[PDB]
């Protein structure tokens, strides 16, 4: 078996972790054995992400940072990675005595090659050699850089705590724990504090002591920053296993070569780690009766799919407010579409959260993107929870409910990516929210859908400009040439002289936009694609007799976009027709089942029709 | 340094092999170098795919078939192969005498291991063994898979021929040719023909001489086929290394474990072959000076930048006329503008071409899905020649002149995919083309521009409609609120009146779509992206004495599109406006060195303006 620890921290980090177990995954032959050191957000992300990466002879164990945040707070830190820097100094104290000997490896590091060979070194060590580390590539403690440094000291050019490799289970029969403590302690009252957190300390650590220390070879670690002469340490590409980037900058650092390293940095992300699985036995035996000469036989093996989902992509804060009755959007978005989110990100103020489903290098596209538009940095309170590509269809659904559950207000509004509001939309709903008071009672709030045929328009501003340009004739009812009933029974004729909010039903293929509690029904999954994904949730609000109003003022209008491969698919095939049918059907019958006679209600629609 | 021999055939041929050698390079170690054995058409169409990959540390050798396709001519086949199949014997023939050893592989084969291991079997070669192949995994020799079945004698279950081991030196040495031509006939006396091709004749010459084999093990190619039986040859996923796809249906097979199989089928056939990369001192040489200082080194950057091209990925037939009078379209595209391609194919009759500029996993899903539509593959003669994205540039110019310089008629048509002149647009061109005699003068065919925004809109058939619709006006000059000399300068006002084609000279930002023949000049690499593209061709086509013809009975509407990222970018980056006058200025004095007297005038217009 192999051990190793990483700490975690930052959705950088969080990033960070992601890349590196996948350089490390690349060459595995062993089981494999994690423990991150994460605190309460990169906890909650990496528990999911790894519960559905099903890895097999991994196992993955968090130990909590916040709790244990104390024990070095007394020793102040200037290092851009913050107080966490130090967490690599007191896993002593959290690790339990299970084990002998472990790696342990900073966020930023790739590896190149099978960390096998590194475990190999375990059994390299003579005496009292329990410490592994690599000799630092710089020059920075040997206090000659730059005129006025009085670097920590250290034995020789120091040594860079990129990768350190623990064993005999001793640092605890031999007391580390004090003699660390002293030693920072001592180094302390003269200057003022550290420098490289924890690389800053276990140098003198090192030379209080120098012979637990085994001083590896300089190649193991390729530290790449701007005052690296690994080029000695580095020969041809065999002669490279493990690289470091120990400098901010990171993705923008420049070496005599680093071309061949920006490409090896690039073969590992790029991997599309859906291909890396060569909780789960429910699965399998699940999947195991899926007749094949079933007509629904894909569908029914998609539903049970379990796709890659790294909660929160980018940086998230939120504030929560008194009012208790805040809403977020949700929305399902690919690349092929994601021109218009600017727009939408210019026209809602409140908490969004987004569902995306991208392939490896696509995702990477997106985040330079994201990296290099202003608009998007400029907000802080927009999630990006991406469902990364596995299959054929296009499990809305999936990600839907991935936007659903990790909401941090109590109140929802479910639309589309190719829609738009108004200026203010969320402050109206707000303010109908509070009014109509919903904390208490199961109702429902619809927002009315159009659309228009032309690119370049104006935003309207008020109601009456709204009904000036629909009786000019450039916007019409959401599709009023295709699918009819979805909202003809609005009948805005009724709306237009509207000025309280008024209650309807249902009535067949009738699918509003609702704005909801955070309890409303997850959407059944068997549905993936496009069609029929979300009047079914409509019928299950429905039976659960939620009331629906309909807001006289708001409003939300189309923007034109290109059509996909799956309205094409919903057109192409009978047999596609033909299995949705069947798995509407199948609802409505486990629904009575579930509730009986008030489902009977939609079964007579099917009669009639 | 691994030799390697592929036989290819056909399109289908042609992009099999692009995923065979994908998956024999992801695991590559040392050196490798191929023989494709390929015709006119498959030779130029690897010949031109490897030229632009740019591999490292790999040869690629194409040996003609034409010329070699008579030495198996007597020898009746069955196999969906072709005539190909049995080609596979006469290697010893076509390969070099210097070479030794040689693996020979299918173009279904797909390496889940390093070939480097498969290669070492050469060292395990012991008394006369000269071939190198594994027992078939199927019953089709043992002559009891159904009933009335004769399979060729062979021995036991058979050999099958996917991977072929060979000892050139030897076979040479010891009489190879005559034995082989000698059983083959020896064994089509009695019967009318082969069941398997080249399968056939190897496993009879198996048969007569048992000691040239080598039983490889089982796991060294897991046959897949309706009737199987390789669950017991393995056990788990390390120990597979190579699969063989032999079934007409390829990929709708059915097996236990068919998921596994075709996740990995898939995980080669949509792998970023940018990635892989990893003529050539030249190209580095010219980045050698590039400083990064420089106001528009990015310009530079992407100047000669190299790009992937997969010219005809789908099959291509076009029987050339006696008349010498034909036009072909050419238009860039990408994802987002496909859908508008089957409009098109129901405006255009004859060949056009389009330079599709896609990555690897958006190009198999443009495969599939124009394998499903009917339209797209009824037509046969349109080309598709794909350029894989690399760097965030937009190499337009690169893409046109791809398309440009592999056409299969004399004259052309440049345009974009957004416009859709005419229904019988085709015989109209040729006869203006025949009457107006270009073969002798030098003149440049001009068809109308013109822009519209309604959708759903009947389309034209007849020029008085057009007057007619003009006098209401649907549609207006094409970009009349954004650059108002784009298509202003043609005086449309004059068009109406006119019955025969009228001349015009060049003004300044004209930049209409032409008819030109073949010799018409390449474009400057140096613009890349939207913006002062077409104006630099037609001003280069104008200095060289070309008369600007404009018909007076066509016409062209285009389709309303929603904005890209180009233009987002170009509209908001100043930059790039400042580094598109740097360009400009840069352009104007080439042009001035390379004609002299006669390009100053444009340097007085740029005075003037
Ligand atoms: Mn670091
Ligand atoms: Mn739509
Ligand atoms: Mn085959
Ligand atoms: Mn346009």
């Amino acid at each position: 078996t192999i051990h190793v620890a990483i700490v975690c921290a930052g959705y950088n980090a969080s990033r960070d972790v992601v890349t590196l177990v996948k350089s490390v995954l690349f060459h595995r032959r062993n089981p494999l054995h994690f423990h991150l050191i994460a605190d309460s957000i990169a906890e909650q992300i990496l528990a999911t992400l790894f519960q559905t990466w099903m890895v097999p002879a991994v196992r993955v164990d968090f130990y909590n940072a916040d709790e244990l945040k104390s024990e070095v707070s007394w020793i102040p830190n200037k290092h851009y990675s913050g107080i966490y820097g130090l967490m690599k100094l007191v896993l002593t104290k959290t690790l339990p005595a299970n084990l002998e000997r472990v790696i342990v490896l900073d966020t930023d590091i790739t590896f190149a090659t099978d960390i096998a060979e590194l475990w190999a070194v375990f059994h390299k060590f003579k005496g009292q050699q329990v410490l592994g580390l690599v000799e630092n590539q710089s020059d920075w403690y040997l206090g000659n850089l730059w005129k006025n440094h009085r670097p920590w000291p250290a034995l020789g050019r120091g040594y860079n705590t990129g990768v350190i490799l623990l064993l005999l289970d001793k640092l605890r029969k031999m007391k580390w724990e004090q003699m660390w403590r002293l030693t920072a302690e001592r180094e302390l009252m003269g200057m003022l504090s550290t420098s490289l957190a924890d690389q800053d300390i276990f140098n003198a650590v090192i030379k209080q002591n120098p012979f637990l220390v085994y001083q590896l070879p300089c190649f193991w670690n390729v530290q790449l920053s701007d005052h690296t002469r690994s080029e000695q340490c580095y020969r041809d590409v065999s002669d490279l296993k493990v690289i470091h980037w120990n400098s901010p900058k990171k993705l923008r650092v420049k070496n005599k070569h680093v071309e061949f390293f920006r490409n090896l940095y690039l073969t590992f992300l790029e991997y599309d780690g859906n291909l890396l699985r060569r909780n789960s036995e429910n699965l399998q035996k699940q999947l195991s009766e899926l007749d094949e000469d079933d007509l629904c036989y894909e569908f029914r093996r998609e539903r049970f799919t379990v796709h890659r989902t790294h909660l929160y992509f980018l940086h998230y804060e939120y504030e929560p407010a008194a009012d208790s009755t805040d809403v977020t959007l949700v929305a399902q978005l690919s690349m092929d579409r994601l021109q218009m989110l600017e727009a939408i990100c210019k026209h809602w103020e409140g908490p969004i959260s987004l569902a995306l489903y991208l392939s490896d290098a696509e995702a990477q596209q997106f985040l330079r993107y994201a990296q290099g538009s202003e608009v998007l940095m400029s907000r802080h309170n927009v999630g990006y929870h991406i469902v990364y590509k596995e299959g054929q269809f296009y499990p809305v659904n999936l990600l839907r409910n991935v936007a659903m559950k990790h909401i941090s207000t109590p109140y929802m509004f479910l639309s589309d990516i190719d829609f738009l509001p108004m200026y203010g939309l969320y402050e109206y709903l707000r303010k109908s929210v509070i009014q109509l008071d919903l904390a208490n009672t199961k109702k429902a709030m619809i927002v009315p859908a159009f659309e228009t045929l032309r690119y370049r328009l104006s935003f309207p501003k008020s109601k009456a400009e709204l009904l000036s340009m629909l009786d000019m004739g450039t916007l019409f009812t959401f599709r009023y040439h295709v699918w009819t009933k979805g909202h003809a029974p609005t009948n805005f004729a009724k709306w237009r002289t509207a000025t309280t909010p008024y209650r309807v039903e249902w009535e067949a293929d009738f699918e509003p936009y609702v704005v909801v509690r955070r309890d409303c029904p997850e959407y059944d999954r068997r549905f993936v694609g496009f069609g029929w994904n979300k009047v079914a949730h409509i019928m299950e609000l429905d039976v659960q007799e939620y009331e629906f109003i309909v807001l006289p003022n708001a409003y939300m209008i189309h923007m034109p976009h290109a059509p996909s491969f799956d309205i094409t698919k919903f057109r192409s095939n009978k047999q596609y027709r033909i299995c949705l049918k069947t798995l509407k059907e199948e609802f409505q019958q486990d629904m009575s089942r579930r509730y009986g006679f008030a489902a009977l209600k939609y079964l007579t629609a099917e009669n009639n029709s």
